DNA sequence: CCGACGCCGCATCAGC
DNA sequence: GCTGATGCGG
DNA sequence: GTCGG
């Protein structure tokens, strides 16, 4: 892409800060800079030019000047050669292993894929499954396959209870031609902000998808959020499709608009949008947008009858999902 | 300079 | 068992 | 690491 070298550098720095340094704000700062640069419609010729963009400061401007001059960043060359940093970074690529578990594993002499495989008993359930499908989870999902997965989820959901509505969100809803995984928002009239009238609303759906061998494993599961693994069925003599991550979030039906804005994202879009709301005197979560009282305490949920209504409250023009890929 | 940086679900642990 | 901190994830 | 105040 236009400034791909810079955004890659920044993304790598972000990862280092999160996984190694354990500095979440630095991680977020770097990702924010990469995101604003990614969107910038000119090929950046200097750090000064980049510094004009919001989120890009003095330190990043300097790194951009070094990157542009040399094609490299010394700081990253160093980090790349450091054994602890490199090991910690790799372990964190397994779902369920974060910065803390990675550093602990590397402490115990567990630091390669092979090491993990021969110490399964040191992993929790999530981590065990993340390792099992490590290779598959590296692969992206063509949109054509997302469409196939959408049909299966939507039709299977209908067979449990025709009152369910399932909406594929995440990168798919933002129009991506390929997705890292599948994200599904689920509703049912028996679960609203004002009561849960049926039990097992999410469970029933997971069971059904498992029953037809779509869902193959579970990373975690509660009453409103399921994290697992799924796989398209392959044809006769046809090689198997990769295993894919799937996230399903059951949302109170009357709070669909807040939930769908939330689950559509992107994650950076959300951080940016929620931060602006705070600046504007509001707080947005997946359920409500609420006013901030003077004390700084949230008040009553404001009326919402569209995604647009939420943008309006905070004085932002509506942005279609495809324009929320930050 | 500096205080804030999105907001919440589920798994695991420490403490009682 | 419960409750609140921490990890890791959406 | 950045930015408003
Ligand atoms: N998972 C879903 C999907 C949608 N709906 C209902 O369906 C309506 C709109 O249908 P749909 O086109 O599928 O969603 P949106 O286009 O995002 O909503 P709208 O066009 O009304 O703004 C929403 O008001 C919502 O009440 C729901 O309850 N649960
Ligand atoms: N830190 C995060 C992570 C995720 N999300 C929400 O959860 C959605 C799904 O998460 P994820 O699958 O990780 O993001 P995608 O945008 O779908 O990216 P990908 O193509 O890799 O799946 C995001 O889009 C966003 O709406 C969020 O609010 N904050
Ligand atoms: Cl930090
Ligand atoms: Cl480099
Ligand atoms: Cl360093
Ligand atoms: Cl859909
Ligand atoms: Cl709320
Ligand atoms: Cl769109
Ligand atoms: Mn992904
Ligand atoms: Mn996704
Ligand atoms: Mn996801
Ligand atoms: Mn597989
Ligand atoms: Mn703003
Ligand atoms: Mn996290
Ligand atoms: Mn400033
Ligand atoms: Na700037
Ligand atoms: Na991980």
């Amino acid at each position: 892409t236009l400034n791909g070298g810079i955004t890659d550098m920044l993304t790598e720095l972000a990862n280092f800060e999160k996984n190694v340094s354990q500095a979440i704000h630095k991680y977020n700062a770097y990702r924010k800079a990469a995101s604003v640069i990614a969107k910038y419609p000119h090929k950046i010729k200097s750090g000064a030019e980049a510094k004009k963009l919001p989120g890009v400061g003095t330190k990043i401007a300097e790194k951009i000047d070094e990157f542009l001059a040399t094609g490299k960043l010394r700081k990253l060359e160093k980090i790349r050669q450091d054994d602890t940093s490199s090991s910690i970074n790799f372990l964190t690529r397994v779902s369920g292993i974060g910065p803390s578990a990675a550093r602990k594993f590397v402490d115990e002499g567990i630091k390669t894929l092979e090491d993990l495989r021969k110490n399964e008993d040191k992993l929790n359930h999530h981590q065990r499954i993340g390792l099992k499908y490590f290779g598959d989870f590296e692969k992206r999902i063509p949109r054509e396959e997302m469409l196939q997965m959408q049909d299966i989820v939507l039709n299977e959901v209908k067979k449990v209870d025709s009152e369910y509505i399932a909406t594929v969100c995440g990168s798919f809803r933002r129009g991506a031609e390929s997705s890292g995984d599948m994200d599904v928002l689920l509703t049912h009239p028996s679960f609203t902000s004002e009561s849960t009238k049926q039990p097992k609303l999410l469970h029933q759906v997971v069971e059904q998808l498992q029953k037809v061998h779509f869902i193959t494993d579970t990373l975690s599961k509660g009453e409103t959020k399921f994290m697992g693994v799924c796989q398209l069925p392959s044809k006769n003599d046809e090689k198997e499709y990769p295993h894919r991550r799937i996230d399903i979030r059951l949302i109170p039906k009357d709070q669909y608009y807040c939930g769908v804005l939330y689950f559509t994202g992107s994650d950076i879009f959300n951080k940016n949008m929620r931060a602006h709301a705070l600046e504007k005197g509001f707080t947005i979560n997946e359920y409500t947008i609420r006013p901030l009282g003077v004390t700084g305490v949230a008040g009553e949920p404001l009326p919402v009858d569209s995604e647009k209504d939420i943008f309006d409250y905070i004085q932002w023009k509506y942005r279609e999902p495809k324009d929320r890929s930050e």
